[PDB]
């Protein structure tokens, strides 16, 4: 039961790449706009505590070169939204695909182009971790690469890759420059806090289980909605809501395994192991599929 990431095409059109200084980086081109990290325009001694606005005072056209593929593009106009620098350009993208930005919550997934220097080098499927990092080691090279989901034919963009912590954990920004988490664009200590695992991706992850022939961890308890709850924050899942229950129906309603009764299979799998056993191929609980990339990814 593999990761699926979403066809990358519409996003490959829009990769360009950003110097400023001795800083290249990753930038998203949309009409006659390209997006990118402010903190481009810092040096490294700037990174220490950067006054963004003074910085960007500084700054003329002249010193951020764009380029798309070969031709490159002259910038005509440079501002800054909270922690996304939009460099505006004199071409509009021809292949500027229907798009939107759009803000997710903590456990949802997306599908990230990573790139260097603006070129693509491959796409992963990811999910915001409840406390708002990305794990995933090749956001190391890639500042400025975006994340996405296709909703019909429009792309959503909703995520920009900005930072490493000083743990190595991965941060970054709406495209309209908000960070997700407590984080802020400067080289100082900053801490990630607990993550937890996502309670209702693992749900649905079992269902697809379920689906897939693997039911040897069904049991025939049932549970109620706060006893689960009291065992899930001891092992540190995230606490289980009543939206999450109806966001699992129809994954209930296809295999006939009550929400409730698929949190008791879970709740004997987190306080007696899986004893040797595996699930989908895997000897741990995944929760980096939605209830929704279940059911896209099942029929
Ligand atoms: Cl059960």
């Amino acid at each position: 039961f593999r990761k699926m990431a979403f066809p990358s095409g519409k996003v490959e059109g829009c990769m360009v790449q950003v110097t400023c200084g001795t800083t290249t980086l990753n930038g998203l081109w949309l009409d006659d706009v390209v997006y990118c990290p402010r903190n481009v325009i810092c040096t490294s001694e700037d990174m220490l505590n950067p006054n963004y606005e003074d910085l960007l005072i500084r700054k003329s056209n002249h010193n951020f070169l764009v380029q798309a593929g070969n031709v490159q593009l002259r910038v005509i106009g440079h501002s800054m939204q909270n922690c996304v620098l939009k460099l505006k350009v004199d071409t509009a993208n021809p292949k500027t695909p229907k798009y939107k930005f759009v803000r997710i919550q903590p456990g949802q997934t997306f599908s990230v182009l990573a790139c260097y220097n603006g070129s693509p080098s491959g796409v992963y499927q990811c999910a915001m971790r409840p406390n708002f990092t990305i794990k995933g080691s090749f956001l190391n090279g890639s500042c400025g690469s975006v994340g996405f989901n296709i909703d019909y034919d429009c792309v959503s963009f909703c995520y920009m890759h900005h930072m490493e912590l000083p743990t190595g954990v991965h941060a970054g920004t709406d495209l309209e420059g908000n960070f997700y988490g407590p984080f802020v664009d400067r080289q100082t200590a900053q801490a990630a806090g607990t993550d937890t695992t996502i309670t209702v991706n693992v749900l649905a992850w079992l269902y697809a289980a379920v689906i897939n022939g693997d039911r040897w961890f069904l049991n025939r308890f049932t549970t109620t909605l706060n006893d689960f709850n009291l065992v899930a924050m001891k092992y540190n899942y995230e606490p289980l809501t009543q939206d999450h229950v109806d966001i699992l129906g129809p994954l209930s309603a296809q295999t006939g395994i009550a929400v409730l009764d698929m949190c008791a299979s879970l709740k004997e799998l987190l306080q007696n192991g899986m004893n040797g056993r595996t699930i989908l191929g895997s000897a741990l609980l995944e929760d980096e599929f939605t209830p929704f990339d279940v059911v896209r990814q099942c029929s």
